[PDB]
C-alpha cells in the first residue's frame, strides 16, 4: 500500500537531488571530500532556501501540475505547461536543444505537439535525459505498469523523439514504479527492470542494466570503472543506468561515506560522487531512493536548504490524490 511519506519522500529525493547535484554539474572529476564538505555547510547554514533548483526542478513542477489539472493525462495541457514554464524562467538551466521546442510550441505554427520534437537533431530527435529527469511523477500517480510506460513515453516525446530518450524516461519512470512497491529486494529489482525493457527495446538499456547486475555482484568497484561502463552524461543511456546503479548500490553501506549518513542521503552523495550531470543523475537516483525510503529519510537539515521544499511537499499530496483515485 503506498503511503503519503513514499511519494513525498519521491518528490522531495528529486528535489535535494537537483538543489545539491546543480552545484556540482558538468565537473567531470568530483572528489567525494568536496561533496561531504559541502554537506556538513548545509546542515550548518541558518539561512533556508539556499539551493535553487534548476529545469530538472522547473520540468518537474509543470508534469505534476498538468497530471493534477488533467488526471487522465493531456499531453497538449503538458506541452503548453513545459512551454509557458520556460517562457517565464528561460535561465533555470535547459538543454541548448531543447529551448528550440519550447519555442516552437510558444509560435503559432505547430498544430500537433510531439513535431517541434520530431524535428530535433535532423529529424533523429534529442537522446537527452530531460525525458527522465521529470519522469518520477508519472510513476506516482500512475498505479498500473501499463500507463506508466504509456504516460512516461508520451510525456518524454514532447521534448525526446529519439528512442534513447523516451526509452530512457520508461526506465526511469519504472525504476520509481518498482520502488514504490516496498522493499524489493536488489535482484528482484533489477529483473524486472530487465524483463520491461527487454520488451521495450526488443537493446542499449538492457545492456548498461546487464552491466549493473554485474558490478552490484562485485565489490570495491572504482567509481572510474562505474563512469566507464554506464557513464555520466548528459544523454538519457549515460545517465538512468547510472542513476539507478547509484540507488542500487547505496542500498548497502558504501566504505567512503559515513553511515552516520541514512540511505537516501548516502544515495545523493555516491551520485554527485561520479560527477558528469550531477543534477540531473541525483535528481532521478533521488526520486528513486525517496520513494523506497520515504520521507522519513528526507532529513530537515537537508530538505530546508532547498527552493521550494514547501510547494514541494504539498504537491505530493495531490499527487497521492490521484494516485489513490487510479486504486
Ligand atoms: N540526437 C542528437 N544529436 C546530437 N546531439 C544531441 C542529440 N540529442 C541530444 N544532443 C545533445 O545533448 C544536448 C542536450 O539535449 P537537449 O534535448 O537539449 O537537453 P535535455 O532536456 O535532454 O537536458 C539534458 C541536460 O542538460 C541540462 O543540464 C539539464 O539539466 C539536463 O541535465 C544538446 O544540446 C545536444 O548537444
Ligand atoms: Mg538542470
Ligand atoms: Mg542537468
Amino acid at each position: 500500500m503506498v503511503s503519503l511519506a513514499q511519494v513525498r519522500g519521491a518528490l522531495c529525493g528529486a528535489l535535494l537531488g537537483d538543489c545539491m547535484g546543480a552545484e556540482f554539474e558538468g565537473s567531470d572529476a568530483v572528489e567525494l571530500p568536496d561533496v561531504l564538505e559541502f554537506v556538513r555547510l548545509l546542515e550548518k547554514e541558518k539561512k533556508a532556501g539556499t539551493l535553487f533548483y534548476t529545469d530538472d526542478t522547473a520540468m518537474t513542477r509543470a508534469v505534476i501540475q498538468s497530471l493534477i489539472a488533467k488526471p487522465d493525462f493531456d499531453e497538449v495541457d503538458m506541452a503548453k505547461r513545459f512551454a509557458e514554464e520556460y517562457k517565464k524562467e528561460p535561465t533555470r538551466g535547459y538543454g541548448a536543444g531543447v529551448v528550440q521546442v519550447f519555442k516552437k510550441l510558444l509560435s503559432p505554427k505547430y498544430s500537433d505537439v510531439f513535431q517541434p520534437a520530431r524535428e530535433q537533431f535532423d529529424g533523429k530527435g534529442s537522446y537527452g535525459n530531460g525525458g527522465a529527469m521529470r519522469v518520477a511523477s508519472i510513476a506516482l500517480a500512475y498505479p498500473n505498469i501499463q500507463d506508466v510506460i504509456k504516460f512516461a513515453r508520451r510525456s518524454a516525446q514532447l521534448t525526446h523523439a529519439s528512442p534513447l530518450g523516451y526509452n530512457g524516461a520508461i526506465l526511469q519512470a519504472l525504476a520509481v514504479h518498482f520502488a514504490l512497491q516496498g522493499e524489493l529486494k536488489r535482484d528482484t529489482f533489477l529483473e524486472q527492470l530487465i524483463g520491461e525493457m527487454e520488451r521495450i527495446e526488443g537493446l542499449p538499456f538492457c545492456s548498461r542494466l546487464k552491466k549493473i547486475k554485474e558490478f552490484l555482484a562485485s565489490s570495491n568497484v572504482p567509481k572510474a570503472d562505474i563512469v566507464d561502463e554506464l557513464g555520466h552524461g548528459i544523454a538519457a543511456l549515460e545517465s538512468v543506468p547510472t542513476a539507478i546503479y547509484s540507488f542500487l548500490h547505496c542500498m548497502e553501506s558504501d566504505p567512503d561515506i559515513p553511515d552516520l549518513y541514512n540511505n537516501l542521503q548516502r544515495t545523493i552523495i555516491y551520485s554527485i560522487s561520479l560527477g558528469g550531470d550531477t543534477d540531473t543523475i541525483a535528481t532521478m537516483a533521488g526520486a528513486i531512493a525517496g520513494a523506497y525510503y520515504g520521507m522519513d529519510q528526507v532529513t530537515p537539515s537537508w530538505k530546508r536548504s532547498c527552493e521550494a521544499i514547501v510547494e514541494t511537499e504539498e504537491s505530493a499530496v495531490k499527487l497521492y490524490e490521484l494516485y489513490c483515485k487510479q486504486l
